[PDB]
């Protein structure tokens, strides 16, 4: 095993094959411990989950400092934090996976290249290299800074995202809200008038597929 695994891929190769909470260490530094949820089953596992929607119990209409730091219950609905995402994606070349489920239907999106810039970039999104079944709804968002109501799409849709004008993805939107663009949306799968029951966003090294 590795003593200070820097993501869920290094924690999995540590032979831990059960999904759940694991400690990772940013840059492999024992002083930068972070508790994460590892999805060890989806497409080979080793995924850090950074967003989960499943029941509408958690409030996602939260401010910049909350989106920077992270919030929620890692075992249920939560947001990992933009500072964490910046520090993880800085460690190497990461891939994004999005898993969606609604009334028994599932879809997914993978982006071969995924990064989140630091606070001086207002946590700029990079997403490239789409494959999957959900439809490429992140392309619209590529290169955009993060937006919250206090730093306006976040206000208009009462959510937070790498908003443009405004969204094709709104996975931090209002749970079960089928009103146009208000809900947990992935436009090129279920449009803007259908809030998705279950959503996870997760990341791991892009080279994991053949390591
Ligand atoms: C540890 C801590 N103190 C304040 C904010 N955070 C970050 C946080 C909170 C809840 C869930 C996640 C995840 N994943 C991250």
């Amino acid at each position: 095993s590795m003593p200070f695994p820097k993501d869920c891929s290094q924690a999995m190769l540590n032979g831990d094959t059960t999904s759940g909470l694991y400690t990772i260490y940013l840059n492999g530094d024992k002083a930068q411990a972070l508790e994460v949820f590892c999805d060890m089953t989806s497409d080979g596992g080793g995924w850090i989950v950074f967003l989960r929607r499943k029941n509408g119990r958690e409030n996602f209409y939260q401010n910049w400092k909350a989106y920077a730091a992270g919030f929620g219950d890692r075992r249920e609905e939560f947001w990992l934090g933009l500072d964490n995402l910046n520090k993880i994606t800085a460690q190497g070349q990461y891939e994004l996976r999005v898993d969606l489920r609604d009334h028994g239907e599932t879809a997914f999106a993978v982006y071969d290249k995924f990064s989140v810039g630091d606070a001086k970039t207002r946590y700029k999104l990079k997403v490239e290299g789409y494959s999957g079944t959900a439809g490429d709804s992140m392309a619209y968002h590529n290169g955009r800074s993060f937006s919250t109501f206090d730093k306006n799409c976040a206000l208009s849709y009462k959510g937070a995202f790498w908003y443009r004008n405004c969204h094709r993805v709104n996975l931090m939107g209002r749970y079960g809200d089928n009103n146009h663009s208000q809900g947990v949306n992935w436009f090129h799968w279920k449009g803007h008038e259908h809030s998705i029951q279950f959503a996870e966003m997760k990341l791991r090294p892009s080279n994991f597929r053949n390591l």
